[PDB]
């Protein structure tokens, strides 16, 4: 199970990897410090281990690049109780971006904006990493098109996504968009059955596998590259479970000092603050 | 003054400058093929037309260049009459993207997609280039962070609109964001009263002064940029005047050869033509 990030070395970026349980820096190897280089370019540099160092645990991570356009999101995607028939609510397949401004990496805070919102929100998602450029996926070349996963938090403002009518600006603020901590390769991760938690502040919030998705990664795939072309290291965010904040009875919104904890199993964990300023 | 554009010669692209409809070739005076890299330096190199080949032959021209993230999408922001404008700018600010994948240079063809969409139409915009990464702009600094201006395309497939809620997918299709043919400068340029107008296989089809914006450039730049970064080559298309083909008794959609003209006084003609692909 080869995982990739980024983590910061004297103020400046570095590339690493993840096979059980150790943490290699594998920069000279692949000769660059962009991941998103490192997904273009459609080959792994032949990297072998029992080579490049073993660094410490309190490295810190980065997001794991700058996306190169808006990260895609799916609106409503998963069922609550399992069953629910063959729907959940309405059904329509919603489409809609995150500036690349918004993304944040590990432990970074998520900036609280007091001023423009009130109703600021979480979302935990699996994210895909796209590694081949293409267009008009098929159910048998989807996945050929997958570099990885990785965790997104598409934080909300729920009161600008009314106010604007569009998700786009409620959604784009900066400090919106964790990203991290690290992408797991097509090959070592199966999206079919995998464990999707937030908590806040310990609270168990979403707790949801990727079985409940109404449109799973290959039709995610399918349906969102249908007349438009995929980029190589696009990021597609691929909905949320149930227990977001605004849909709580009493509804609960996120404030200064807030800590948000996004699991995936076979993953990690995506640790972000709400902090004014 | 200078419009920029970017044109192909011996298939590389070129940097040329438009001085009183004259084009010159200024890649050897600016050191770069990318229109987007002089926009992210963020200063004039000076440029010697003297010295610089006059273009005479026709020549290629592309796209003033594919944005680094997707282009920022103003939603319903012209007024019908002059005066039916009293207290009308308070409508809703809606914000969406279009994804650069879209993006095609001036006289490319748009893309038909007949098998996703049976309401293909037009939206002529004002197109805001920014210069300077910014947040929090105001009214006395707005325009310190804009390069120049360009006229958008904000092509549409309406059916994909509505069937998925949000609009980046319908909007977003490949061929679905003509862009060009220059940019003008901040300098040279007055967005205050401008004429729009798209002709539709030769006939007008819109035709609004920037009098008619609910919000002005100014205004857009403020709200866009209240708690969100924007990028030096940031494209933010400013919204069209009425006349689209979805508003029209009875309503009327683009076909296989149709083709679209828009024009922007100051600026010049974006002319593309739909076709089966
Ligand atoms: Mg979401
Ligand atoms: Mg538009």
């Amino acid at each position: 199970s080869m995982k990739w990030f980024r983590f910061e070395q004297d103020g400046r970026a570095r590339i690493g990897v993840e096979e059980a349980g150790h943490r290699y820096d594998v920069t000279p190897q692949v000769y660059t410090d962009s991941l998103l280089e490192v997904i273009v370019r459609g080959f792994e540099m032949d990297v072998d281990l029992d080579v490049a160092p073993r660094l410490t645990d309190h490295v810190r991570l980065l997001a794991p690049y700058l996306p190169p356009r808006n990260v895609i999101c799916v609106g409503k995607n998963y069922a609550d109780h399992i069953k629910e028939m063959d729907t959940a609510g309405a059904g329509k397949f919603v489409l809609f971006t995150k500036a690349p401004s918004s993304i944040v990496g590990p432990f970074d805070p998520i900036e609280r904006h007091a001023d423009l919102t009130q109703q600021l929100d979480y979302e935990g998602e699996l994210a895909i990493i796209i590694g081949t450029t293409g267009r008009d996926l098929t159910p048998e070349n989807a996945l050929e098109h997958v570099f990885g996963y990785s965790i997104i938090n598409d934080v909300t403002a729920r009161d600008l996504q009314k106010e604007h009518v569009q998700f786009f600006r409620g959604k784009s603020l900066d400090g919106f968009c964790p990203f991290g901590p690290v992408i797991v390769t097509e090959d070592a991760f199966d999206p079919a059955d995998v464990l999707v938690e937030t908590r806040v502040n310990g609270e168990l919030r979403q707790s949801g596998s990727t079985k409940l998705m109404l449109r799973d990664v290959v039709t995610i795939l399918t349906e969102v590259s249908r007349g438009m072309t995929l980029e190589a290291g696009d990021v597609i965010a691929t909905g949320t479970p149930a227990g977001v904040g605004h849909g709580m009875k009493p509804p609960v919104y996120l404030q200064d000092g807030d800590v948000i904890d996004v699991s995936i199993e076979g993953i990690g964990h995506l640790q972000n603050q709400v902090k004014a300023r």
